[PDB]
């Protein structure tokens, strides 16, 4: 894990059939026309899961300090390192949101909590899959602050009980809570025009 | 099911050979320059018909209290949640028709109605298939329009 937070980078979850594994998410924003570069070699449904979050986020402008013309002002680029590996799955929406969020609103995102959970088009956090090696991976590596939707809370008991006494769940059921949680509050670097 | 109105957002009915299940298609207006991102693994013919209903409704613009120049000044988005399940056929013309014009007239659109229906570009609700199943999929969640 790290431990101080950075600004554009979010820490989610993945899981192989080996095991659970920790994905880092990179966002810069750079002066442009409007555009949206996803590199890391991703699936299609991953580019799709981008896509809702940034349509999210350009729809809830005065709520979160954006700026209030990004879409054509701004290229915006995601990377998933690394870049030899695919990756693929709906399952990493609310990290990109939060990414996203922390790199136009020029705001640092915890790094000391790791997140999942998939985002729709109003905001809202639906269920995953692979709950119990996410979570162990996410106790091996150091973390111990984790976000999940509310829909998730059946399977918190397919852990040992004394990994669910070390770790500290908070279940969320819409994107904004997420983002509220996630952000510090104060913008250190000087905005992207 | 869900109970309130929402703004957008829209009931449908599908068919899998496993029986019915239900649809939410839930659009986005968003300012732009007019484009159409259809996401949440669409068939061609689903993304047809979604070309079909939003041709419609550039024609009728008067009659429904939309905007008059949406067609170069505002983006719209289309999901149907949720990723990773492919989804096809035409039979959610309905469906779609009424997501957007709740997203672009700022009207909420009533979510204990479920509907299904094929559009054309007239306006003119054509015939599905796979009636059955979809009507006792959405007799088990509570709904009781159609």
């Amino acid at each position: 894990a790290e431990t101080e937070p950075q600004v554009g980078t979010a820490q989610g979850l993945a899981w192989t059939p080996v095991g659970g594994t920790l994905l880092t998410i990179e966002v810069a924003a750079v002066p442009g026309s409007g555009k949206l570069s996803l590199t890391g070699q991703l699936g299609e449904v991953m580019k799709e899961s981008a896509q809702a979050a940034l349509t999210y986020l350009r729809a809830h402008t005065q709520d979160y300090g954006l700026p209030e013309d990004f879409y054509n002002k701004v290229d915006l680029h995601v990377h998933v390192p690394d870049g030899a590996t695919p990756k693929d799955g709906p399952s990493a929406g609310i990290t990109m949101a939060t990414a996203i969020a922390s790199a136009l609103s020029r705001r640092p995102a915890r790094m000391d909590i790791a997140m999942t959970g998939e985002v729709s088009l109003r905001g809202k956090v639906m269920p995953i899959g692979g709950v119990k090696e996410k979570l162990l991976a996410a106790h091996q590596a150091g973390i111990h602050k984790i976000v999940l939707p509310k829909d998730n809370e059946a399977q918190l008991e397919e852990l040992p009980k004394e990994v669910l006494e070390g770790l500290e769940i908070k279940l969320v059921e819409d994107v904004g809570e997420v983002l509220e949680y996630l952000l510090l509050p104060e913008p250190t670097m000087p905005p992207v025009v």
